[PDB]
DNA sequence: ATTTGGGGAGGGGTCTTTAACC
DNA sequence: GGTAAAAGACCCCTCCCCAAAT
């Protein structure tokens, strides 16, 4: 789509180039009135002021239970399921969070 | 000692909603 | 209201770091 004005890399987010560019300044201008705690982009600090109200909209469909985070609701659902959710696909390990797995790789030789 | 599980920050994609002009 | 964007809301991922578990 359109190419970064400073690095060249290509942004196939639509519309999303200017977020894209304000990622070189390295500035944090969404901030948490409540603990002061700074973000890089708006949506970040939604999902941050939940911490502070409360709010948990991530239900269980089968005993609704309530999170603030999506991966707070896969990782339950894994109670019901009991299935960890990546595999290598080398070595037999499974895993429950994808950095895990890519840990895993990176670390350990596993073949 | 080493591996697992998770908190909390970042970035990039898609779908919808909206702010700016006209 | 129409148009062409950026913002929002949400999805996915990796990273450092550190308990916890093994
Ligand atoms: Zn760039
Ligand atoms: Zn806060
Ligand atoms: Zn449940
Ligand atoms: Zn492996």
């Amino acid at each position: 789509f359109q190419k970064c004005p400073i690095c060249e890399k290509v942004i196939q987010g639509a519309g999303k180039l200017p977020r894209h560019i304000r990622t070189h300044t390295g500035e944090k201008p969404y901030e948490c009135n409540i603990c002061k705690v700074r973000f890089t982009r708006q949506d970040k600090l939604k999902v941050h002021m939940r911490k502070h109200t409360g709010e948990k909209p991530y239900l269980c469909q089968q005993c609704g239970a309530a999170f603030a985070h999506n991966y707070d609701l896969k990782n339950h659902m894994r109670v019901h399921t009991g299935l960890r959710p990546y595999q290598c696909d080398s070595c037999c390990k499974t895993f429950v969070r994808s950095d895990h797995l890519h840990r895993h790789l990176k670390k350990d030789g596993c073949n």
